């Protein structure tokens, strides 16, 4: 028999240095995880026990610190070499910075392939990009050889800036025929490698025949077989078995986010390449693994540019900023409060010739929010904990809406809730009260808001056919995250002031921030 | 017959300039109403119409505005003087500033007798004391004689600081041997003239035998026969007839409150002193009225030494601060919040060592907040403007109160709602709810409090065998408004800021100000 170990990381974000257990800014050093310096320690003692290792990302490395900020994917590629990985996965946030941001830092420094089966280049572009990421992989394991097929998310020009000159097929209709190729070379085991989330995932592996195996990301999904050992909440086993339709029984595995747990899967195959049995689990990478110190000491190298982004304090919290994606996505978040408190501010500023001009409304894409802030460092909050709270480098603006524009963005907000997905907003001046066992589409059952038509503010039920002024981010105001009402029956659109910059100026005159969960949002 | 013209005012509270119609500063002149410059022109043209006039004062002339917090009271004694009142009676804001604050600047400098029966001075004070109040006057009044009888509310030393050397004697028990003594003297035409409030106004003219006609204050009674002229609505006609326990049709009358109506009553006397009838009305005294231009410019002069309490600007109001009594006495009103979320904002200055020393919650009497302000000019709010609302030279301290405690002190705000009385609680951290068809004592039937003890902030239930940190008016801590459960249980007390000060600097850091009513305060 020959046996495969795959290690895979997926979503890492710019998780450079250890961190928190909540992905935030590593503070008590003891209780630390993640980070690249510890995942090479753990990756190397597994290669020194087993002979056919890969290491494979699955994508979004780019984008979510103060590491990406600055230093664009050269830290991206940089780090990538030094773990020796084998291959990566194009993934959505690999475009956040253009096609040249991602041909500059990454594509031309990797060491390893890059990988996409259903990104296809034209126009001007298909000349420049040709050769510089590849649809599939052979690569040399041992005495044998593993056909590597990468995927992105077809969503990615609604999600990201990959331009007008890159088409994203289907995964599925794109896999296929390289996987065919590579059955024709006589290549036996082949992994599909790739950035759509753990449903498409699930259906490659049903779908693409000839894929023994699917690496995947873009979902964060944490699979876990036996008892978890930290915060997150399986979803389901580890590997997650999907029977194919030719009735092969096919490992489909992921591994969270953020650099906190190396995914680890051990296959099975005979000399045909079916494969007889996998196994393994993400392995949490906690303090009980020791930092590399070589890795280490050249992560503290490349940090000497970071640390002026961390030299002044903006202000203190004394209660946890709630920027957990289990929270923001799920409920009201006093991250979101803030941050909508931030953005109202920051126009009331500049506001009052009566009942119109006062602002009054803020909603926000609980996606958007992309960390949590310790108050535990004495609380202070520097413009690195901000930049990986909101890392987009978005605007907030004022829109203008009508009643039933805004409800049906409410009914849209939890229209599949449950899933962990973006679209969940986080309020201010808005009371809104959900009752999910509706009917998706009518399950708001209240929803005030705050006049601003009156000398005293103060709430009144929202009405259809009237018309309302909302900050709310960029990113919303053109359609994102499926708020299509918004972007087709916005009646008025203004840009406005760079996210990072309104809440950091938000913070800095408050001094002192104590943001409460307080019941803008309740259940029915 | 010999018509008797009465002419009143009660709690002018130191509006000694005219006001905007809801009592706070003049911003539009145009529209303005009250101060003493427009009353003298009444008054002036009444008496010129009318040959027997006598212009009363049922109390609490003191405290209200940066008038007195400067002059302290010899504001009062010019502006009477010149207006040549007749007769004032004591009310309790007069002893505010302690006996010798009433003795100096008002007793020994009015050019007109000022009355109480019912205060009897002891030990060291009764000396220094003695013939500058006095329990009655007969006054000449064309070719006859009216006796008037002070009173003033029994409950001053739970209000003012009127010493250990007054005692506030039963007003019915203390008027009726003076009306006694007065009939013997063969005065048979008798005003009780007095400051204890409507209730205390109507039993005076049921019980008081002699008593031909009682001229009130201290609750700003609005009495009216008609169509009224202004926002205040009227609790009662004008005159109030009350029938004595001997038969006699007795008028009972007050005039609101801070100057913007003047009390006008003609009785009709036989020669024996019976009241064959009675009418009139308050006359608003609004800008159809001119000012008197000798007054005005009298008051231009004091006026140029309170000129540097608006000299600053501390910040702006985009909204209405709604601290009228019509409000904050009854719901929620948003100048209550601002006023708990600054008294939170300074204590969680200096705050945090984890779920303890964050203070959550505030209360604050609703009487507490002695006038709105007006977000027109271009909303300014200087020294000046939060002097109105805060005059009383409190302090915002911390207390420890076990959930039992606070349950009553809840129930306490409620316990006889419906008659603008000052125990009504507004809050923060606090979400309550009330029922007001539930009995006394039963009507809380939701209360919500934001936990301390957690790292994010949510509100929880209150419960009746936990501890809590509430931030609130000394006032308050001791005891005020009948809050006796708090001053008898509470668990911890310390002493705080001044009130005033807390408020500004508040302000003054959030620069731009619009508190909301956002139901912290419910009714079932
Ligand atoms: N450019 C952008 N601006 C604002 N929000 C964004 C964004 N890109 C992604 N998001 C938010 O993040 C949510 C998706 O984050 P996930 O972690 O589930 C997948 P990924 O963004 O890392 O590709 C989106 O639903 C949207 O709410
Ligand atoms: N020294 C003080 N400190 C704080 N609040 C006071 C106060 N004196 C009076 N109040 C508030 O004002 C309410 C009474 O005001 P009213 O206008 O009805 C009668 P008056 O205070 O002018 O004598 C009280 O119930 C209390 O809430
Ligand atoms: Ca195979
Ligand atoms: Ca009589
Ligand atoms: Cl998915
Ligand atoms: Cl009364
Ligand atoms: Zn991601
Ligand atoms: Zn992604
Ligand atoms: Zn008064
Ligand atoms: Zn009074």
């Amino acid at each position: 028999m020959w046996e495969l170990t795959i290690l895979h990381t997926n979503d890492v974000h710019s998780r450079l240095e250890q961190t928190s257990e909540d992905s935030s800014k590593c503070v008590d050093a003891s209780r630390c995880m993640g980070g690249v310096a510890r995942l090479f320690t753990k990756v190397q003692q597994i290669r020194r026990a087993e002979p056919n290792v890969l290491l494979l990302d699955a994508g979004d490395q780019y984008q979510g610190t103060i590491w990406f900020t600055v230093y664009k994917g050269a830290e991206v590629a940089h780090f990538m070499n030094a773990l020796r990985y084998d291959a990566m996965a194009l993934g959505n946030h690999e475009f956040d910075n253009g096609v040249e941001g991602l041909i500059e830092p990454l594509l031309k420094e990797a060491k390893f392939p890059i990988l996409s089966a259903n990104i296809k280049a034209k126009g001007p572009l298909a000349s420049q990009i040709s050769g510089l990421y590849l649809p599939y992989k052979v690569l040399p394991v041992g005495d044998e050889v593993v056909g590597i097929v990468g995927y992105t998310s077809k969503e990615t020009p609604f999600l990201s800036n990959p331009g007008t000159n890159l088409v994203f097929e289907d995964e599925i209709t794109a896999l296929q025929p390289e996987v065919d190729k590579l059955k024709t070379l006589n290549v036996n085991k082949i992994i599909a490698l790739g950035h759509s989330g753990f449903e498409m995932d699930k259906l490659i592996a049903q779908k693409v025949r000839g894929v023994d195996v699917v690496v995947g990301g873009h979902s964060n999904t944490f699979l876990y077989t036996g008892n978890p050992p930290s915060k997150e909440v399986p979803a389901g086993k580890y590997p997650f078995i999907v029977t194919s339709d030719d009735g092969r029984k096919v490992p489909v595995v992921q591994a969270y986010a953020f650099g906190k747990y190396l995914g680890y899967l051990k296959i099975e195959f005979d000399e045909r390449g079916n494969v007889i049995s996998s196994h393994g689990n993400p392995i949490l990478l906690d303090s009980s693994i020791p930092e590399d110190p070589s890795i280490k000491a050249d992560i503290n190298k490349w940090r000497i540019k970071l640390d002026d982004y961390s030299t002044q304090e903006l202000g203190k919290t004394i209660v946890y900023l709630d920027g957990s994606s289990q929270s923001c996505r799920f409920r009201e978040c006093n991250m979101g409060n803030l941050i909508c408190d931030a953005m109202i501010n920051n126009n009331l500023r500049h506001a009052d010739e009566m009942f119109w001009n006062h602002v009054s409304m803020c909603i926000l894409n609980g996606g958007g929010i992309r960390s949590p802030i310790d108050e535990r460092n004495d609380g202070t909050i520097t413009w690195e904990n901000l930049a990986a709270v909101l890392p987009f480098g978005g605007t907030f603006d004022l829109v203008q809406l009508k009643g039933s524009t805004l409800k049906k963005a409410f009914e849209h907000s939890v229209h599949r809730y449950g899933q962990s997905t973006g679209e969940f907003l986080q309020v201010g001046g808005i009371h809104v009260v959900y009752d999910l066992s509706r009917k998706p589409g009518d399950r708001v059952v209240k929803l005030d808001v705050l006049c601003t038509k009156c000398r005293v503010p103060s709430y009144d039920p929202l009405k259809m056919d009237e018309v309302y002024k909302v900050i709310l981010p960029n990113f919303l105001a053109n359609g994102g995250d499926g708020f299509q009402m918004i972007k087709d029956e916005l009646l008025r659109h203004d840009s406005g002031d760079q996210d990072i910059n309104v809440v950091s100026t938000y913070i800095s005159k408050m001094k002192v921030i104590y943001p409460a969960v307080e019941g803008r949002i309740k259940f029915s």
